[PDB]
């Protein structure tokens, strides 16, 4: 049921190379778009992956990008997903043509939030958080991908991670919630890399200070309080994703 017959997939365009190889855009059966995610060889703890892809199968949510199924009777093993016709969010928020309204900014965090409460509540963690790997599609909608993919590579992600994770890998829903307010400065400064004077090795340095990121200028102050609050010191002071959706559509209906 996990299995997609790669003779069903017509490769049509070279998307680009992500943080697991070359991805493509094509045709399943020459009618519905799908990405084609060709895992380079060597790079992925494969057998591990596609009993976990049976998991990943399951979980359906509107703001998820969903998984259509894997080719592994063959080398290099493809991923095959729903296609994202707008891009990486990354990339979507650094093109300053589109002059986005705070609005807006604030529906893509709500998009990510609602995904991320679903992963939630079934106990899933996505790990590696950020606007990398959320994608949006043609009408404007962001989703979240790839999620728990970073257990099975065989560069690690220091700012969009807690103290307790770069000083003892503790790994919890709540270094989801920490990567999650990074997200939203993410998405407010229009895609500015987090620390952006900063090394890895300085931003922890600095994170164990207590520094934190400063409030974007297009963040009002009770949006730059709910990105503020998912960096608690304390991991059992940050709030759950439930919360903070509470929170985004609260501000959403004060900014309406
Ligand atoms: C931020 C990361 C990043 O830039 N890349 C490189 C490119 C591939 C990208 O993956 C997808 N990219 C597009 C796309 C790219 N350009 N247009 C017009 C659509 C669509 N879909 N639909 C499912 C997946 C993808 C992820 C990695």
């Amino acid at each position: 049921s996990w299995e997609i017959d790669p003779k069903d997939l017509t490769f049509l365009k070279e998307l680009g190379t992500g943080q697991f190889g070359v991805v493509k855009y094509g045709k399943w059966r020459g009618q519905y778009d799908v990405a084609i995610k060709m895992i380079k060889e060597g790079s992925m703890s494969e057998d591990e992956f596609i009993e976990e892809a049976k998991v990943m199968m399951n979980l359906s949510h509107e703001k998820l990008v969903q998984l259509y199924g894997v080719c592994t009777k063959q080398r290099p093993i493809f991923i095959i997903t729903e296609y994202m016709a707008n891009g990486c969010l990354l990339n979507y928020l650094r093109e300053m043509r589109h002059r986005f309204q705070t609005q807006q900014l604030l529906e893509m965090c709500k998009d990510v939030c609602e995904a991320m409460e679903y992963l939630e509540s079934k106990q899933f963690l996505h790990r590696d958080l950020a606007a990398r790997n959320c994608l949006v599609n043609d009408q404007g909608v962001v989703k979240v991908s790839d999620f728990g993919l970073s257990r099975y590579v065989l560069k690690f992600p220091v700012r969009w991670s807690p103290p307790e994770v770069l000083m003892y890998s503790k790994f919890s829903s709540k270094s989801d919630i920490w990567a999650f307010g990074v997200l939203m400065w993410e998405i407010y400064s229009l895609g500015k890399m987090p620390y952006e004077r900063f090394t890895n090795s300085e931003t922890a340095e600095h994170i164990a200070q207590g520094l934190r990121l400063y409030r974007p200028h297009l963040a009002s102050e009770k949006v730059y309080t709910i990105m503020y609050s998912c960096w608690h010191e304390k991991a059992d002071e940050r709030p759950t994703f439930k919360i903070l959706l509470s929170n985004i559509l609260d501000v959403m209906d004060e900014e309406s």
